[PDB]
């Protein structure tokens, strides 16, 4: 079943975490650390990155004290080389780098591999080239077979210690663009697993929603990441207490949210709108 990672401590994505953070009140921190924990995390995301302020300093501050006091692994997550090597320090055994990618060419994406082998880390990979994000199902699959490649050869490490991450676009702009990409996702999920028997695969299946009223959020991320498991998704990074189970969630929500998720549009049928009429009314 899911490993679950917590999503909260995260600068830009929590006002709670980020207030604590800027001033220092590490109970606060590992208060909500132990919430998501209790709620069903299994690990910890955790993005102290913004925009004119240090993040390795904020990270040598958290850090020592999240390895006394955390039961569970920490996902750290981060595009600075320097911020991943210190969180590989700092910590107890399993840590896991989100992520490396391909957009900065072959030789930053073996840097961030590198560190993975040599501190026995897991591997987030996000389908991400020096073309961009990887939109389409070929997409995904083209950008994560040259990455599968190089991580197994070259860097000998194990399928199991990869998550591939085919990228969790919002779907709620209701734009010609962004209608299909969490099915292509899905799509091409099921097809990886089939192709590349052992990797693990997570996404961050809050992204899906971004725009909607928070109980509009909740069960579309819920639906999603449920769709998800049944393709092969193996770790998901969530807001854990927040996740339904879909036997919860009302039949014509639960369907509405099918229908947005693979944008099954019909002549006088928009799912997007439908789906915001539902808790409009409800
Ligand atoms: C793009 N994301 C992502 C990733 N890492 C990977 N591998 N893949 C991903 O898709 N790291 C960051 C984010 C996943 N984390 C998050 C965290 C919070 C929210 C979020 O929606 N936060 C609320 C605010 C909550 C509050 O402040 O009360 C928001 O509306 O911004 C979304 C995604
Ligand atoms: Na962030």
């Amino acid at each position: 079943s899911l490993f679950l990672v917590g999503e909260r401590l995260n600068a830009t994505g929590s006002k709670r975490f980020r207030e604590m953070l800027f001033a220092r009140d590490l109970e606060g921190i590992l208060a909500l650390a132990r919430e998501q924990v209790e709620e069903g995390a299994h690990a910890l995301d955790l993005s102290v990155a913004w925009t004119g302020r240090d993040e390795l300093e904020d990270l040598r501050w958290l850090l020592p004290h999240l390895a006394t006091a955390l039961t569970v692994p920490v996902m750290v997550d981060s595009t600075s080389p320097e911020a991943m090597e210190l969180a590989l320090k700092y910590l107890p055994g399993r840590v896991l780098l989100n992520s490396a990618n391909l957009e900065d060419g072959l030789e930053r994406f073996d840097r961030v591999a590198s560190l993975a082998k040599a501190h026995g880390a897991a591997l987030v990979v996000l389908a991400i080239d020096e073309k961009g994000m990887a939109k389409t199902r070929e997409e995904k699959v083209r950008v994560a077979l040259r990455m599968y490649e190089r991580l197994t050869e070259h860097h000998g490490l194990r399928p199991e210690d990869l998550l591939f991450d085919l990228l969790t676009f919002p779907i709620t702009q209701g734009d010609e663009e962004s209608r299909p990409l969490a099915k292509e996702t899905l799509l091409a999920m099921e097809e990886l697993r089939e192709r590349l028997p052992g990797v693990g695969f997570v996404l961050g299946v809050s992204n899906v929603s971004f725009g909607l009223k928070p109980r509009a959020r909740r069960v579309l991320n819920s639906v999603f990441l449920d769709e998800a498991r049944k393709r092969g998704l193996t770790a998901a990074i969530v807001d854990a207490g927040k996740i339904l189970p879909i036997s919860q969630i009302p039949e014509e929500a639960y369907a509405l949210a099918l229908d947005l998720i693979y944008d099954r549009r019909k002549e006088g049928f928009d799912p997007l709108l439908a789906f915001m009429a539902y808790f409009e009314a409800h």
